[PDB]
């Protein structure tokens, strides 16, 4: 039993061009994971 | 038994482009994750 | 008996052009997901 | 029995072209997932 | 028994065009998932 | 014996074009999933 | 039972052009880990 | 049972140009990991 | 039981080419560790 | 002005089940293509 | 103008199951292809 | 102006179970390509 | 203007299960490609 | 211009489980490439 | 105007289990490749 | 303008378990590559 | 404009496992590489 | 214009465990390399 609080699972990844934000996190201001 | 707060499971993944945001968290402001 | 608060499953994923957000979580504001 | 709270399950997946919010969460505002 | 709070089971997708929101959550104000 | 609150199960999907919403929520106010 | 406050798990990973942020934390402002 | 707090993990990864942040941790202003 | 703050495991890396930052930390500003 | 001398083409596909040929060519004995 | 001898294009594919021949070349004593 | 002898392009593939030829050249005898 | 003798492009592929021949060249006998 | 005498273009692929044959020449006999 | 007389060109490649021949060449008896 | 007699490019690759011939040339019996 | 009689380019690599024969020439019998 | 015989590229190799033969050349019999 696991747990994932941001799971972004892709077995198979091919990017052919990719501008800008791409499988991140685009995190601004405040995120309360405690 | 596993949980995903945040699960995007994309097994096979081919972009050919893909300008901006892709596959991720754009948060802004808040987030209770706790 | 798994949980996924969100989940997005695609298997065989082929994104030719994609502009703007795309497969994520444009999240503002909040989320309460304690 | 798994559950998902949001659920988007598309196994094969072609998207010529795709302009703005596609397969994704546009969240806004509130969301009480606790 | 599986439940899904929101489903979108599509197995063969070809989107040629899809200008705007697609396939997605587009929630805004609020939502009790609790 | 299965429960979906919001499915849409559309086996094969083919989208010439589609302007807007498309196969989504589109939720604005409240939603009382609880 | 493993926990991940932020995972991204890209098994296999090719990104022939990837200009801007890119399967990373762009993180600014706060963000409450503890 | 293993924690990470800020995990990508990508076990092939073949990347032909990448300008810019490319799968690392942008983090400006705070960042309460304590 | 092992712990990771920052984690990027990356078993087979193979990068033709990486102008700026590539697979590290960024930091400016603030980091609370303690 | 494009030319198919075997086309079949089907945008959105989903196949329960199909025991035998299946959107193929079981050619025996001859073909003149030159 | 292109030219396809044998074309089989399916955007979306999605195969719960198939036994046997299935979107091939099930070719058998001669192809005159020159 | 391209040509394709043989073309088999499927997007996006999702096959939970295929038992025999699959996807491919079952070529027995001759095949004049030259 | 490319010329392909066997092409079989699947962008995105997601396999969960393939007994037998899989995307490949099965050739038994003879195949004059000169 | 470029030309594959045999080709298989698969840019994200991904096997839960394959047993035989799989991407690949099971080339038996003879074969003229010259 | 490159050539490739075997061509297997997979940009994202994960496999979970492949017991047998996997993306080669199984080749036995003959090949004229002179 | 290169030429590869047997070329297997796979830029991203991640195998889990693979039992067997994998990504190689099980040659047996004769190869005319002069 | 090179020549590459067995070429095998994997630019990122991660086997898990591997029992038996991996990447490799298993040559037995012949070979007329002259 | 280089030239090689018997070419395996792998960049980045990570192998967790390879028990047999891995990455090399199990010539037994004869190879007409002259």
């Amino acid at each position: 039993g696991l747990m994932a609080q941001m799971a972004i699972t892709a077995a198979g990844v091919a990017v052919g061009s990719a501008v800008g934000h791409t499988l991140g996190h685009a995190i601004t201001g405040g995120f309360s994971g405690g």
